[PDB]
This record gives C-alpha cells, sequence and structure tokens, in this order.
C-alpha cells in the first residue's frame, strides 16, 4: 500500500511536468538547451572525463545535439541509449560521429538507435564510463530523479559498478520546468542537475 501511494504521487507529478513541457515553445526549449550547452562545456566533469553517455534528445527534453558536436571534438569516446524493448533493458553503445545519427533507424519514440543486427561496441565491454548525462521528467535539488516509469537508467547505474571501481558522474541537464521541490522515490540520485 505504501509502495502503491510512492506510484501514484510519481504518476501525479509526471502528468504535471509532461503537461509544462507540453506548454513550452519550440523556440523556448531551444533557448535553454543552448544555455545548457555552453555550461556543460565549461563543466570540469564533463571537460576531464574521456568516455561519456549521453542521451538522443526526445521532443520534451533537453536538446544534446551540441553537445555531441563539442564531444566529438574534444577527442571523448561517445556512447548513446540502445533500449531493447522486450525485456525493458538497455545498453550503452559507440557511436563514431555526429553525422552517424543521421543514418540510424529509430525507434517508436522517434529516437535513433543502432539496429538488432548491428554490432557494436558496448561501454561496459571496453571501460565502462566516466560522465553520464541524465535524461528523465522532473529533478529536484537533491538530485532525485522522475523517470518515464520503467527504471532503466536506474538499473543501468546499478549495472555500471559491475565494471568499474569508480562509479560514472551522473549529470542531469533539465528545463527550469522540471525541477520540482520533492520527487516522490523509492532509485538513484544524480549526482548533479544542471538548469539555466
Ligand atoms: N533521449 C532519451 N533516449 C532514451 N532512450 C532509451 C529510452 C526508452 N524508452 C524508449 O526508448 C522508454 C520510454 C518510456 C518507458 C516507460 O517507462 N514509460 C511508459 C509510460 C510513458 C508514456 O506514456 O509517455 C510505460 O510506463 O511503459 C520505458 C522505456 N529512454 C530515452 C530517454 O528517456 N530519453
Ligand atoms: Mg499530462
Ligand atoms: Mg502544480
Ligand atoms: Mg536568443
Ligand atoms: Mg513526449
Ligand atoms: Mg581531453
Ligand atoms: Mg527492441
Ligand atoms: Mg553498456
Ligand atoms: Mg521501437
Ligand atoms: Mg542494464
Ligand atoms: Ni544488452
Ligand atoms: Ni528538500
Amino acid at each position: 500500500m505504501a509502495a502503491a501511494a510512492v506510484s501514484s504521487a510519481k504518476r501525479s507529478l509526471r502528468g504535471e511536468l509532461k503537461q509544462r513541457l507540453r506548454a513550452m515553445s519550440a523556440e523556448e526549449r531551444l533557448r535553454q538547451s543552448r544555455v545548457l550547452s555552453q555550461k556543460v562545456i565549461a563543466h570540469s566533469e564533463y571537460q576531464k572525463s574521456k568516455r561519456i553517455s549521453i542521451f538522443l534528445s526526445m521532443q520534451d527534453e533537453i536538446e544534446t545535439e551540441e553537445i555531441i558536436k563539442d564531444i566529438f571534438q574534444r577527442g571523448k569516446i561517445c556512447f548513446i541509449p540502445r533500449y531493447r524493448f522486450q525485456s525493458n533493458h538497455m545498453d550503452m553503445v559507440r557511436i563514431e560521429s555526429p553525422e552517424e545519427i543521421s543514418l540510424l533507424p529509430k525507434t517508436s519514440w522517434n529516437i535513433p538507435q543502432p539496429g538488432e543486427g548491428d554490432v557494436r561496441e558496448e561501454a561496459l565491454s571496453t571501460g565502462g564510463l566516466d560522465l553520464i548525462f541524465m535524461p528523465g521528467l522532473g529533478f529536484d535539488k537533491h538530485g532525485n530523479r522522475l523517470g518515464r516509469g520503467k527504471g532503466y537508467y536506474d538499473a543501468y547505474l546499478k549495472r555500471c559498478l559491475q565494471h568499474q571501481e569508480v562509479k560514472p558522474y551522473t549529470l542531469a541537464l533539465a528545463f527550469k520546468e522540471q525541477i520540482c521541490l520533492q520527487v516522490p522515490v523509492n532509485d538513484m540520485k544524480v549526482d548533479e542537475v544542471l538548469y539555466e
């Protein structure tokens, strides 16, 4: 019953956040994304990190396009999500240029990812990750995160520990509209939430 009340609070907050995210203009989402891109590019954990996981942005997320271009300009090794919907499991798989992204097939969320038989280097098979850009629907200032529901990033963070001594730094990228007083939890916290 306590579990269910937690789920109910998460669901209600998701509906609130989604409505705000729906209510934002394309131009404005683009403005806050530009502000975050400059913040990330100046960020010391980003500047020092060699192996990075970043997401490919949905319409309700901070746009990561400029960060990706910077990643490859700085010769960082870049991994993106590859989600297997049948088992609710995600890996982070290597891409070798920003331009490759444009040729990939897309999922039912209209996001690019390498297809089923494209054999890819996985981040945990070749060293793990220094830094993971964390998407999500909401975050509070304690670093709690409200994801879309099925906990694929929480599960992936747990998995990272099985390959690395040092846990990846987790940096969320949020609209100011996505910052909440308290995210209902219980769930993995992020190290830092960036917003305007
Ligand atoms: N740009 C990135 N790409 C990432 N790629 C992997 C991915 C998985 N994903 C798709 O790639 C995905 C989306 C929703 C649910 C789930 O948790 N949600 C529905 C309710 C959400 C809907 O009604 O709006 C349900 O609980 O199943 C699980 C996996 N999540 C993406 C992430 O959220 N944003
Ligand atoms: Mg809604
Ligand atoms: Mg409200
Ligand atoms: Mg402007
Ligand atoms: Mg959406
Ligand atoms: Mg360097
Ligand atoms: Mg699949
Ligand atoms: Mg992996
Ligand atoms: Mg699909
Ligand atoms: Mg996993
Ligand atoms: Ni897998
Ligand atoms: Ni608090």
